[PDB]
């Protein structure tokens, strides 16, 4: 029996895998598609969705004279229509395109690139992240009229003539530049092209040809062909203006434009937390077929497509509150359109609550292949702003139309009620191919910060900064933390970089300064280069200051836990509290106190760096700093290393009052000759750069040296220290160190370690007690180790200290070694009186600004994304006439 | 308990049925698409699948110097490629296109219209029947380079310049002309437009967007632009010739061409019983994305697109025996394709049995946006003839390719084994968009005659007949009956029509005659007009011959059954078998035998006419003929009409040997004056036409008249008859007639009836015994009734008799009456000694040939469709240079 209950179990589990399977399929097959980003270029200086909505709800009329710049033949009868302010302007370099090829490029190809990039940004992607993805591209292109014919083109531009004007390339070139690998195609269906495209993408996503899709359309009138052809037979308003459904309809008005939508499976966008601007729910495409003429509309067909659309959307006619009509202001067409609406959407109505109707063609003109994409944007923007804008140029309603179904003449309201709101959008093509799609409102959702920003060039970076300032200012509801998070995780990191750190008041001013070419406190600025090989430097004396990370101790957890781990390890070997010591901001005179403290702080600073994704490919230490570098490398346990520095320093107390040390701005030879005269009383303690050396020995013999030097313009800094290491005075302590350092467990390490003691880079199992005596006795030789790393192809040096002290030496050593103005950089961590996170973020910012890979995320826990301005294209005009 | 027992019983049942539904949704979703017809226009004078194959397996090289006639600027280096014989030739009239519009039309549009028609004809449709259907149009168009610009176009062709070159219109114009209502769009993917289109079409079908779809692509190089662009960049073979995969590869060879497929859901085409040529099993489209360069192909993507295509087909790489590689002979591209095939298909084979590879581009060149339609056609054809044709120009295999997977270099053969054979066909776009599709062999399928045919002009009709004769002569496996059926039910009925009746040998000879402008027996030829009103004419004496219907009684059930029904109605009134009378070919001397049989024959012939969908709108009788007419028009039951004619004829025996009748060739008044001298001894019995009358009276006085005419040369024909009806001698009969014709029950009739007794049209309830005596006593006046039908706009007179006796008179009347040469046709039925079904079909033919609606179906019982020649287009050259 029991087996034939567990037999039920798995038999029921098959049966369940299958039912939910069938739903999945069927659900997927009609799944709503989310419009997740947009971007446009319309008449009226429209370059954003924000601008489009301003222009339209504002009741803008864009119709005007055709620009002079195109090299059009003059005409007695001025050419009126909806033109694009800067149709020939393009940032070619951004896209890897030579000036020569950009010149042979159909403006329609160019614009598409720009806006495709913009739209993915607004969708929440760093578009570079999408290279190699299966993203689709579906573009509606009607006419191309840009080039001269191959047969009369300048020889300069001949390679790029065909490819630069071929309709297929409007699609493909987007795929080739953003490295997309889904299907890419250009669709021609005249006016409805734009929706044909959109429909094709929806179906592509529903079948899984891709996860993501770019659906758009473009028309740019490079020549006055259309004017000529329409001024031939009838159709153009003398006004240049579209008066949809009015008494006063003359004919349509020619225009140009471009629009894109990032489309994604609704469920997929929810899972990834992308913003849903609106949902497309179903669409349909048909032909009017046997009409009265090739270019005649046919209402019966228009009706048929409204129904197929609604069948597909799974929506009822009466549920749609508004329609974005074709509405071209034609004498034949407007009536036909309205009658087809009346007997579809209107049949299912009260008089008491009619269908509402508009046309953006009253604002921007007949934008042709883009018209439709133009209509879907208006519809989306209307669903997001709760308002139906004015349809311009409405005399009286047209007396050719037999009027459920009204036109919106004064701007109306459209608020979120019980039902979702939806809109239909239609565009009907001159060649007979009609399209209608159904749009729904989006369904329901829900200290200091480093702001990181980039430009392909220096001016772009500065534009980036200014627009971020404007955005932040005109939008105090936006979290600073989400703004930084988005900037860090969802924007491309270009060559010229800036990092502005601080709270909101500071974040604003830092950005405005970056914009105006100035630098505010805590800003990092640089040019990135690929960096492979982070060497962490670990210095010794001269890196302490009375505060030392009082603030960082409070403001960072990674740092404070590291420290805790230290106070625990040094507990046995030392009798004072690390924390009381740092938190208190207590004096740091004693050797037996300073050195282990510096050890903890520097190890703790290393932990922070690693938590922000910066890992050492090698480590170099300096005197005491080799203990930290040894631990960080992995050659020592914290317990070992802690004991080591605690013991070293306890013993070193024995030399107290018997010598001093001082740094001098000269070379080993210079110093070697000068010092030779005191036979043995002084020794060179370290050589840190071609013109920097420490000398150690008996004070008096030292003072004569310090005195003599200042009297000849030599750098000669007392180190505030009462002993003299790296000198023959250390033979006294040889016994005691070998005695109670014994029991140390060195291990070969993951990371390279370039010994200063030895002079070579080493297997770190070498570092027995015998080694550690030598580190205190023998001369340091940091200059030597620097060169070895330089020569070994390290390009990034991070001086992991509370104050930079070897930084300057290092750069001088790299002047003398690396190919001048090729590469390597040097970067510190904290600085005197500059502890606390913000200043660590500024040190990250410097490393990052020069091309170190940093993981910024730890500075933004939680932190959803947020909508930011778009890349500021550095444009130039390219235009080839006829 | 058995509780759980019951539940395993349930669960299994729902497991099973849930899996049936899931199975059925998933099948539908990706069901095989059938290629059910195809047409084309390729280099080497290829204009049909058959001529394509002949060309290709003959190892044909179409490469040649471009035609001089396109207005191309001559050039020092001659332009070699695959050029379309006559790209400028179009039948504009067939499609209702003006010469002015045709001139400004891109030839890519024109060629598409023609072959879309041809393809539908081959798929076994009358394209006309598809008007208003949901058939979609998907068309690969790359470049369009035809016109001058609207700036510089002759003002003569100006209103048609934009429409004539719009890419979208290649798709749309087809749907406009054929009246198709599916989604119609154009696609630009450069060289893979072809397959892309077919892929979109495959999916539209699978989404039930349409039931049928035309998928194709075109390129016509109207200008030398491409030659110009590629002679700057490198890449063209100096040869003109693609040598795919050979050491000899210089570059590709520009070419042009055009191809369509009629696609349909496989289940549906089986359901509709339609030739499945091959089957599209699966496809894919992708982008090679971040390649080396826009135009550079990329192996990884080529492999990806193959594997996606295979997945969708549900086919293993191992299961595919041939691939139509893109193979354009490019030095860079060829190796990349062969490597990508090697690691997809050639991974899954042991060397022993490799994948075979070819490229038609070696025969016809790189046919650009049509290439790949060209490819799928070669594969479909190869599957059908079981042969892999030779890939030309194969010097040696390329030493740059790293050779599972071999190039077919000598014509291998491909037999239908235990596996279904399949092919892949790839084509790769210069903008980086790739397609691959998978094609499977077609699955398991299993007297004299009237041939009808037509053309929009006379030349087309004759050409149509020539093509039929050839087709019938060359392919004897196609039944004549099936051929007749297809012509009648699957071909449009154009203005100029011919009908040929015969067994096969005589159908050939008649067909060949019509083709030569000659005539044969059982061959009718006409110009059709819509004819509003068939008037059936029923004559009297003269129409009989001794055979009458013996043949037709055996060959026609509709007829034999009607004769059976009469025999039954006459039996009470007459003591001789109608059947034995007609079957035994027995003499018809006596009045009481003739008149009833002639009625029974004439009434059953009417039945035939009606069984082929010819209804009288009006009828006319001539003496006894009125009886038939009255019954046919449904004023008298068969039982009444039978009684009437039996009695009327029996009583008429009383005048035997007392007079006579004879038809004279002269008009009423000419007869009247010539006859009046025998005061009353002769009567004008009937006036039938303006120069034909019948005279009844006392023989003697009648012999004098006849003698007096043969003296002066008048048509003077003795009617082989004992008596003199329609004369005073009929008073003797009045009483007996009225006495036993009483009881007759006439009623108002459905159909009109233009009484020859009265002189008018009538209410047929009128036709009581008083009327019927008048019908015998009175002058007939057929001419007055003829004109009354003319004057009331009947245009089609059918003489429903066994021998045409009134036919010539009617025609002399309608000269007078109707506008001289506005239309009218006068048709007989059978002829003396030409009874028999086939002669009836010939009568039907003369009526069909002139525009009477005939329903031919009854001639073919058990007839299946059969493939036939396509419309012979009547073409002119239209070409606008630059
Ligand atoms: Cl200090």
């Amino acid at each position: 029996e029991e087996k034939l209950r567990r037999y039920l179990k798995r038999t029921v589990t098959e049966l369940d895998s299958v039912t939910a399977r069938l739903r999945e399929v069927e659900h997927r097959a009609g799944e709503p598609i989310a419009i997740v980003g947009m971007a446009c270029r319309f008449p009226g200086d429209v370059d954003s969705p924000e601008s489009f909505w301003e222009f339209v709800s504002g009741g803008g009329d864009a119709i005007a004279e055709a620009p002079a710049d195109r090299g059009w033949e003059p005409d007695p009868d001025a050419r009126l229509g909806g033109m694009l302010a800067a149709a020939g302007d393009f940032d070619a370099g951004f896209f890897g395109i030579s000036p020569r090829e950009a010149l042979a490029m159909d403006p329609q190809q160019r614009i598409m690139l720009e806006i495709s990039w913009e739209a993915l940004e607004r969708a929440g992607h760093d578009p570079v992240s999408l290279r190699g993805s299966a993203t689709g591209v579906f573009t509606g292109v009607g006419t191309v009229d840009y080039g001269p014919r191959p047969d009369e083109a300048p020889d300069e531009v001949l390679g790029y003539v065909g490819t630069g004007t071929a309709s297929s390339v409007a699609s493909g070139r987007v795929a080739y530049c953003l490295g997309l690998e889904g299907p890419a195609m250009t669709v021609d269906t005249a006016c409805s092209s734009g929706l044909t495209a959109l429909h094709l993408a929806m179906e592509s996503l529903r079948r899984d040809e891709c996860g993501l899709a770019l659906a758009g359309g473009v028309t740019v009138m490079s020549s006055p062909g259309a004017f000529t052809e329409f001024r031939s037979q009838g159709g153009l308003a003398a006004d240049g203006r579209c008066k949809p459904f009015s008494k006063a309809a003359d004919g349509f008005g020619l225009a140009e434009g471009a629009g894109v939508l990032v489309l994604q499976r609704l469920s997929a966008a929810r899972r990834e937390g992308r913003p849903v601007l609106a949902v497309l729910r179903g669409s349909a495409v048909n032909q009017d077929g046997a009409s009265n003429g090739l270019t005649a509309p046919s209402g019966p067909a228009q009706q048929r497509v409204i129904r197929r659309a609604l069948e597909n959307a799974g929506v009822r006619a009466g549920d749609v509150d508004y329609v974005e009509a074709h509405g071209t202001g034609t004498r034949l067409g407007d009536p036909i359109e309205v009658h087809a609406l009346l007997s579809t959407y209107g049949a299912e109505r009260d008089p008491d609550d009619p269908l509402w109707i508009g046309s953006v063609k009253s604002n921007i003109g007949h934008t042709q292949a883009a018209a439709g994409v133009a209509g879907v944007m208006k519809a989306v923007l209307a669903l997001r702003h709760g308002e139906m804008p004015r349809t311009l140029h409405f005399d009286e309603p047209s007396p050719q139309i037999e009027w459920a179904v009204s036109v919106v003449s004064q701007a109306r309201s459209w608020p979120a009620g019980e039902r979702p709101r939806r809109a239909g959008v239609s565009s009907f093509g001159i060649s007979g191919t009609n399209a209608h799609v159904i749009v729904e409102e989006a369904p329901e959702a829900d200290g200091p910060v480093p702001l990181v920003l980039s430009g392909r060039d220096e001016q772009a970076m500065r534009a980036q900064a200014g627009r971020l300032a404007d955005h932040l200012a005109r939008e105090p509801r936006n979290s600073l933390r989400d703004t930084g998070f988005t900037l860090a995780t969802r924007r491309s990191a270009w060559e010229h970089r800036a990092v502005v750190v601080g709270d909101r008041d500071e974040a604003l001013a830092g950005l405005r300064a970056v914009a105006d070419g100035r630098i505010a406190d805590r800003t990092a600025t640089g040019q990135a280069r690929t960096r492979r090989g982070v060497a962490m430097v670990f210095p010794g004396q001269g890196a302490q200051w009375q505060g030392m990370a009082r603030d960082l101790l409070r403001e960072s957890q990674v740092f404070a836990d590291s420290i805790r781990d230290c106070e625990r390890a040094l507990a046995p070997h030392v009798d004072w509290s690390l924390t009381d010591l740092l938190s208190g901001a207590r004096p740091l005179d004693r050797v037996d106190v300073v050195q282990p403290a510096l050890f903890a702080v520097m190890v703790s600073l290393a932990a922070l760096w690693r938590s922000h994704g910066v890992e050492p490919a090698a480590v170099v230490g300096h005197s005491q700093g080799e203990i930290a570098a040894a631990h960080v490398a992995g050659a020592l346990t914290l317990e070992d290393a802690a004991k080591l520095v605690a013991v070293r320093s306890r013993v070193l107390r024995r030399l107290g009052g018997q010598g001093g040390m001082a740094s001098f701005g000269l070379g080993t030879e210079q110093a070697a000759e000068r010092i030779g005269r005191f036979a043995g009383a002084l020794s060179i303690a370290s050589v840190n750069g071609p013109r920097s050396v420490v000398v150690a020995g008996e004070s008096g013999p030292l003072d004569e040296l310090i005195a003599e030097c200042e009297a000849e313009a030599h750098k000669a800094r007392r180190i505030p220290v009462d002993y003299a290491s790296h000198s023959p005075q250390v033979e006294s302590l040889r016994e005691e160190l070998l005695t109670e350092l014994a029991g140390i467990s060195p291990v070969s390490a993951d990371v390279a370690l370039y010994s200063t003691t030895t002079g070579q880079p080493i297997d770190t199992a070498t570092m027995d007690t015998a080694y550690w005596y030598a580190n205190l006795r023998e001369q340091v030789r940091f200059q030597d180790a620097t060169r070895q790393l330089a020569e070994a192809g390290f390009d990034a040096f991070v001086e992991v200290s509370p104050h930079p002290v070897l930084t300057v030496g290092i750069e001088a050593t790299l002047d003398s070694a690396l190919p001048a103005d090729a590469g390597a950089c040097v970067v510190g961590t904290l600085r005197r009186d500059r502890g606390g996170l913000a200043d660590f973020h500024t040190a990250l910012g410097e490393a990052y600004a020069q091309g170190v890979e940093v993981d910024w995320s730890p500075a933004f826990a939680d932190a959803r994304p947020v909508e930011l301005p778009v890349y500021p294209f550095q444009r130039q005009r390219y235009w080839l006439p006829i």
